[PDB]
């Protein structure tokens, strides 16, 4: 311990002893999240700084919105992070379907 290269750690240790379990991914859940409206704290950690109506920095996304990356600076960033929730609620909103048309919450559930 302690003296850990140019960092000075504690005299003391701690750990934590309970660990959370991996818990499925329903199918029910996810139609309820693909449904937000005011996703900015919900599918991911998004920063803004609201006082003069503008965007933060980071939206980090979560799952689902995991699978970005392939073309993404091809798309281009929206004008601010305000901006931005709508746009993906909107094109959300029209997946949400997509995925209805083919699966029968009421068959599915």
């Amino acid at each position: 311990m302690a003296a850990v290269f140019g960092i000075q750690l504690v005299p003391k240790l701690n750990t934590s002893t309970t660990r959370r379990t991996f818990l499925p991914l329903r199918f029910d859940l996810l139609l309820d999240r693909l449904q937000s409206t005011n996703l900015h704290g919900v599918l991911y950690r998004a920063l803004d700084f609201n006082p003069v109506d503008r965007s933060a920095t980071v939206i980090q996304t979560y799952p689902p919105l995991n699978a970005w990356s392939p073309h993404h600076a091809f798309i281009e960033n929206p004008l601010d992070y305000r901006d931005w929730t709508e746009f993906i609620h909107d094109r959300a909103l029209a997946f949400v379907g997509v995925l209805t048309q083919r699966y029968p919450l009421t068959q599915n559930a």
